[PDB]
């Protein structure tokens, strides 16, 4: 419920994953 509710207010985790080349190419940087 409330892990949930927050994720539902701010949909930003969603948006970045389906821009697959700017995330993976981001986090492998900071290694």
């Amino acid at each position: 419920s409330e892990a949930v509710k927050f994720l539902t207010n701010e949909t930003r985790e969603r948006e970045v994953f389906d821009r697959l080349g700017m995330i993976y190419t981001v986090g492998y940087s900071v290694c």
